[PDB]
């Protein structure tokens, strides 16, 4: 990533192990629910296009996914061709979709963009393209719709509602209605009481 | 965050694996326990905006409370619009509630905002609205009433006030008099003979 | 903490996700086994009165201990304020009891105080608090008389002699005689015939 | 390997612990699975050629390989040494393959080439090579023709893609057609109704 | 410790929490085996005399062993105080043996006897003491003499003679011919056709 | 061990705990297996001679084999003083064999050597007796001669090569004729058919 050093100017430095193997780890642990993309994001903070490449070419499972998410990126590149279409000695040269995602360009090439003045972002126009493919594969790998997410008998509300905005988050959705509709007898009768405006809070006390 | 770099000036670093990873274990090993938020508070010491939804956002578990927190967010956030309401070509804009959210503000906003003089400390007024909406949180996972932790015939006086405590704390009172009536009856009459006055550390030694 | 950076300066980092965890793992691990308060010291080195609080805080069992230790801190810090009595613009105010404990001081407060030539070591003041207070939690959860500790008949003479001393640290001491007096009959007998002025080397060879 | 330290200038710095360790943690646990070769390349990031052979060297298993790996580096040493042919008194001498492979150059040397104006970069040569030779290894050691990986009657069709992008990966091709071929009767079925220009995200959600 | 930070100047910084926490688990692990105090010795690099106690006092075991350690300083202390026997304001102290051992001295005057110039090595000086009492205790929690340690009939000769040096190691000698009567008799019998001057790498190949 | 600070200059860096441990655990676990010698280089890269004794006697276990390695390195000093025969105030002396091994010289002598201009590179020199030394040890203690390595009538050709090269490197050669001619009738006879010249990763290929 570039990193701005102790002193100041913008650097570039290589990914830390600990960098590679936590993002190894999340993949493993987590596959694809919703949150193993905000980590990815963090992970990634100054990552040259070349360092997306790397993290996502180091994971070894899901290859069905990583296969869709080439299919993102290479649509988001082909719509940067159409936007921005484009070799003078010693002169930065405009990048094109395929520069922005790795392929065609060098890690010299990647750094001379993202520290120019005013700056190329190509590793923030590339990050956002696969956090694009990312939440796509979220939302297919989702493995329950909310219509299906209704509270037991016995079930806390508490675990219910923890079920239904997990729900929720995997899905990608942009409300409480629903998680009345959703609850058990018991508790829907306590939260038809409450009335409208009601918040989640007062919900959940209601039914403690 | 916004750390002060080995020279002098304020710089951003990007948050460290290290803190990912620390963040995410403590919320999966004590979820919702009062200690979770100091840990928080030193987790995110010169967090920017977007670094406090990058640690909230990576919470996988827990999603009613992360929805009930969005809520608290969203009530600051416009108490905050009401208190403080709102382009000059090169100039710093003043930043709404949802920029203090991170919502609408990017990280250069951010930082600008942050390293200002006089700073705009635009993290530590949304990390006060995410405590606040944390203790709320804290308050109403609290499994147990103070008035139903009394002193079992043979447990030692100090796992009683141990578990005395440790709820006061989850349920959040800003003392003593309970604490005796809550005792069993053998320590709580040695209790009542030390008098009014009486220390913690010597109601231990009394009843050890 | 405060710490002299790589050019010189004493400038404030964030408590290390390392620190933190140390801190919180040997509560965990040792309660308060008297070598706890010394790797508290040596954790907290450079701590500001926030970064002490921090430290504190995170610890989520052992409530009655710090109940205790706040009633501590609450002692030391009227007795401060007995001795040293007390806002001119842009000008440092006097530390009170409850800005050497964090409660009433910020951060930069802290600093500015930490840092100022000729410095007011509000931390290390705070500290000294502290461990005054868990030394007295370490001696009332000390859970065996030195009176107690006697050699086994089939004790080896270093194991008893390990737990005479591991005692007389709990119980804190400023001794010979009693370790002598509470061997067993065998070890006692040589130990007698060694004779006053012997050294803990010569009984140890002795009784081997 | 040689990193830009934070001030500037590029000089070198030893391998870490946590790198040495992390490279023979993944060869241990992961063979030669492809994702192997990215995470060689991120370990070895800015290595000289003597970090190269340090990182070939503490591998203790796979000899076999390893002897593989030899004759492709001497290969390519040799077409070195066909393309670019070659001692005045304190000056920089020109790379020969040996050279490049660190087995007859000094690490002063490789640091000289590699931070020359312009650079010789035997680092990122040798590092070429040394993938070219990784990429047969795990071309040889893929269990599976693409031919033989095909979806079974009760297996998903999301569990069956990432059996065959994996088998493609590790037999390294530069597509969908096989894909629909292998599929089962059930899902061949849905397949073939979709038609030609289906995305890999359609057919995952056409069998899914 | 003092470290020569990334400039120049020798600075004081905290102990590590990794350093406190190798230390604190290399005791529990290995006792008082030999190489333990090597190990003391290098995660001590730079200590400070404050910084050696509080290595030493974070042990929570042994206490026997730190009670002789205790009164092999105030030895050595002593003799300090008989071979360098000794206030100018705003000028340097001489210490005494109880400054060196940091009972009676402060971490700035330390700081500023480990610093001037010529250099009061303090740290050292104490360092020194130190490994002399840890020497002792080696010693004498040695389990086995060097008389006891012989080769079994089926056991192999490289094994007996890695018991050999082991004890040795811990017994501290300052060779071969005990090596040699100690052996089973068909080692020994191939070891005395060898004849005088045969170095170990003989003998262990002689008898493999 | 000497570092180009984050600067410049050369300077003296302790050795780090991970560095400390990484050695100590990975003579546990792979004891004198070829590999650990090129991870014992890469873990005392600009090791001074104080440091690689340190590293030496961290080790616990393997006495027979640090006594073998006290022989060679005594073998070594004496070819030194043998070649390099040898007080002006202020000025720095010639090391003799005893001085390269860090048993004479003092850690201040040793960066002063390893620091002139020119550098006299006690550090390195001392290695490479250090690892002759320890080759000595890997070959005594490979299990297998070469010629017992045969392949097993169901053995995988692969699994038998690794065996073979696994042993050829204990035992230390400067080769495929003996590959097979070890190999099983089946494997054989395919291997004779290819002829002289044929590459390993074609004998490989033929046999899977």
């Amino acid at each position: 990533p570039i990193v701005q050093n102790l002193q100041g100017q913008m650097v570039y430095q290589c990914i830390s192990p600990r960098t590679l193997n936590a993002w190894v780890k999340v993949v493993e642990e987590k596959a694809f629910s919703p949150e193993v993309i905000p980590m990815f994001s963090a992970l990634s903070c100054g990552a040259t296009p070349q360092d997306l490449n790397t993290m996502l070419n180091t994971v070894g499972g899901h290859q069905a996914a990583m296969q869709m998410l080439k299919e993102t990126i290479n649509e988001e590149a082909a719509e940067w061709d159409r936007l921005h279409p484009v070799i003078a000695p010693g002169q930065m040269r405009e990048p094109r979709g395929s520069d922005i995602a790795g392929t065609t360009s060098t890690l010299q090439e990647q750094i001379g963009w993202m520290t120019h003045n005013p700056p190329i972002p190509v590793g923030e126009i590339y990050k956002r393209w696969i956090i694009l493919g990312l939440n796509k594969i979220v939302r297919m790998y989702s493995p329950t719709s909310i219509l299906d997410i209704r509270q037991g008998p016995k079930e806390p509300f508490r675990d219910y509602v923890d079920r239904f905005y997990k729900t929720l988050r995997a899905e990608q959705a942009s409300t409480e209605t629903l998680l009345v509709q959703n609850a058990n007898p018991d508790c829907k009768t306590i939260l038809k009481a409450l009335g409208p405006g009601a918040t989640l809070e007062e919900m959940m006390t209601a039914c403690q």
